[PDB]
């Protein structure tokens, strides 16, 4: 790539693998730079230009990784691993892995530009109306609004077939090279296939066996909050559309992919009549916008003592989706640019409850880069990924919460009873609980398709069985082997795990009851908030620091008291909606899960041309 950036000599020693490091992580800064540059200028400015300048940046990268890699382990192949320092054969370890350097640069070109291709054809995805072709919706905001707001039975749906159509289906040949591709690479790196690797950055000998304990221990709770939600679809969209003992259609939740229902919380409310929890048109009456949203974020942040943004991610972000006609991913993201300046966050705003949270849970990436940004590059990543997923949302919790909302004047009323106790942790299921399976299922549907299990002629049927097994839904409208389902979520052609977001979202819950015990708080787990807690702040603050230089177990010690992943603190914190979700299922006589699994249900009747 460029001499200077290029490995010279180092002995064969301990020390000389120091130096090895050192020397890495220096020129290191300057290849993710360009490479982080060049995306970012791609991601707010999709043309074809900004796509060849982002190839380009990204074989760069793979003939530093390289040199430096092959380079290693010629000097330390054999010798690392028997290391005093566990610092350093960590990061030797994750030097000596190429992953797509591994490939000739033919094969590399075809890796990149596929990236490219699947990104494009993600994002710049419309559904147009089917009479007059005119006015193409995009996913965000058009889709995403019609999903939350509409009750119509056949736009719903309109919007569902379209979007899944216009994305999965021509992404399905693109993602069938991508695969056998990355395979081939991570394979001489010792690998099984790609999946392996990616499941080997939790480093636990026993991973699955750990997430499927999780798993059964939460699967009553969806199990009960899946009933009680059916049970509301049906008195609204009545018999034919809804079967009480079979899936729910995966368009009626509120959401393109059911991933959280929160917004529809407003159909299965248990007590109304009470301030509304969902502040989103409190919001919009007082007039909030993307700026006000990141900057109560900040807010909390520097209240913890912790790190506010600096100049150059006010100067940099992109906080709205540009007027200016072009075309950018509106998937919401936070950036590093490995220079210890430069940081950003990328997000089409909307003014919205769920996206306050969101904005959190981007400014939680922000704050983790802020604090580990003195550490050498190799170690600039969360404990595991889970941790880095989990930061925004522990914050979050404490906002959600109705006193903290009065406090910032969202909700002009809490009278602290029973009843309100029970709307709020309901709105809290619907958004953490119904969240579980969808984030164990999607890596499960990678794992299997890297592995070869999942070949291209069972990609669609091998995600349905999932989503069918684990959420208890079902397509709307029939699908075969040309629909591509799983290209349709954001993840999958943007090749970025997902697994990360089951475990935070278990993480989350142990942080959270760690925090409100160094914050003095003592009371029901729910209605804590550590909101101007520098005592809990400084908790937060060491796990952060520490960035990837110790072993998440352990770093998880020090902060909960315990090795692993634990179900009890969430168990914990929805205790009481989770009796009274099971009582509420006994009194109408639910049956639990969906033992009419075939079912599916029929279409509208003039649908589509008629009904429009
Ligand atoms: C809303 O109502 C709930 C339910 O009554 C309140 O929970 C109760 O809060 C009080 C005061 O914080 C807790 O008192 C504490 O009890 C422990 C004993 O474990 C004691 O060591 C402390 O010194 C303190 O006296 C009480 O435990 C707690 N009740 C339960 C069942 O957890 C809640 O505080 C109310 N929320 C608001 C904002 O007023
Ligand atoms: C093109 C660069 C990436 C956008 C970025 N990488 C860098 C070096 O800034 C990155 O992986 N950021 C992670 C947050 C994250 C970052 C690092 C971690 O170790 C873990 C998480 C992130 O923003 N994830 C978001 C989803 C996302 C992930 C990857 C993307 O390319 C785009 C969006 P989120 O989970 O917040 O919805
Ligand atoms: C989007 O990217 C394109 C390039 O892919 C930018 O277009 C160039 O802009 C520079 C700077 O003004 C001009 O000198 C070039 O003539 C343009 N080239 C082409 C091919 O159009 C464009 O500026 C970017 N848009 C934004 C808002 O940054
Ligand atoms: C896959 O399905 C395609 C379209 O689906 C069919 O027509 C639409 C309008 C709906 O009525 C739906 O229920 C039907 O299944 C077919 O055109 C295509 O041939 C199918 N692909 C294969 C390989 O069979
Ligand atoms: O809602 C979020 O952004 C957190 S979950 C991950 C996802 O979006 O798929
Ligand atoms: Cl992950
Ligand atoms: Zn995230």
């Amino acid at each position: 790539l460029d001499p200077g950036l290029q490995p010279g000599n180092f002995s064969a020693d301990e020390a000389g693998a120091q130096l090895f490091a050192q020397s890495y992580n220096s020129s290191a800064e300057q290849v993710l730079f360009q490479s982080v540059a060049a995306s970012w200028a791609h991601d707010t400015n999709i043309t074809a230009e900004n796509a060849r300048r982002q190839e380009e940046a990204a074989l760069l990268s793979q003939e530093f990784a390289e040199a430096w890699g092959q380079k290693a382990k010629e000097l330390y192949e054999p010798i690392w691993q028997n290391f005093t320092d566990p610092q350093l054969r960590r990061i030797i370890g994750a030097v000596r892995t190429l992953g797509s350097a591994n490939l000739p640069l033919a094969k590399r070109q075809q890796y990149n530009a596929l990236l490219s291709n699947m990104s494009r054809i993600y994002s710049t995805a419309k559904v147009c109306l089917p009479n007059k072709t005119a006015t193409c919706w995009s996913l965000d905001p058009d889709l995403t609004n019609i999903l939350a707001s509409s009750r119509s039975y056949a736009m719903l749906l309109f919007a569902w077939e379209g979007w899944h159509n216009a994305a999965g289906i021509p992404l399905k040949p693109l993602y069938e090279d991508f695969t056998a591709l990355s395979n081939e690479a991570y394979k001489q790196d010792g690998f099984t296939d790609t999946g392996a690797y990616w499941r080997s950055w939790y480093n636990s000998p026993t991973f699955e066996d750990d997430l499927e304990h999780l798993y059964q221990q939460l699967e009553p709770l969806y199990l009960n909050l899946h009933a009680f939600v059916r049970r509301a679809l049906h008195r609204r969209y009545g018999d034919r559309y809804i079967n009480l003992r079979g899936p729910i259609p995966a368009h009626l939740l509120g959401d393109m992919w059911a991933q959280s229902w929160e917004n529809i919380y407003d159909m299965v409310v248990p007590f109304p009549d009470k301030p509304n929890l969902d502040v989103t048109s409190t919001m919009l009456q007082q007039g909030w916008n993307a700026t006000h949203m990141f900057r109560v974020a900040e807010e909390f942040f520097t209240s913890l003592e912790l790190s506010p943004m600096p100049p150059e991610f006010w100067e940099g972000s992109m906080l709205e989706k540009p007027a200016d006609g072009r075309e950018v991913v509106c998937h919401a993201s936070a950036w590093d640019f490995y220079n210890r300046k430069d940081f950003r966050i990328k997000q089409c705003t909307r003014v919205t409850m769920d996206q306050l949270s969101t904005v959190h849970h981007e400014m939680g990436h922000i704050q983790y880069y802020l604090q580990y940004k003195d550490l050498p590059v190799s170690l600039r990543r969360g404990a595991n990924p889970g941790f880095h997923e989990a930061i925004g949302d522990v914050l979050a919790l404490s906002v959600s919460t109705p006193e903290h909302l009065h406090k910032i004047g969202l909700l002009d009323r809490v009278t602290n009873d029973t009843e309100s106790d029970i709307n709020y942790l309901l709105k809290m299921a619907l958004e953490k609980i119904a969240f579980l399976p969808f984030g164990y299922l999607v890596d499960q549907w990678r794992w299997g398709v890297f592995s070869g299990r999942t070949p291209p002629s069972r990609y669609n049927f091998d995600w349905w069985y999932l989503r069918t097994k684990y959420q208890g839904i079902c397509p709307p409208v029939t699908r075969n082997e040309t629909h591509f389902d799983a290209g349709a979520k954001f993840h999958v052609p943007n090749v970025t795990p997902y697994i990360r977001y089951f475990v935070s979202f278990v993480l989350q819950f142990q942080f959270h009851e760690a925090l409100c015990k160094e914050a003095g708080y003592e009371g029901p787990l729910h209605q804590c908030d550590i909101y101007r807690s520098t005592k809990a702040g400084a908790k937060l603050r060491k796990v952060l620091q520490a960035g990837s230089s110790r072993p998440w177990q352990e770093v998880l010690k020090d902060m909960v008291g315990l090795d692993a992943l634990d179900a009890q603190p969430l168990l914990k914190y929805f205790q009481l909606v989770t009796q009274w979700l099971q009582e509420q299922n006994q009194q109408n006589g639910e049956v639990l899960g969906w033992p009419e699994y075939q079912w599916h249900p029929p279409l509208p009747d003039n649908y589509p041309e008629g009904i429009d």
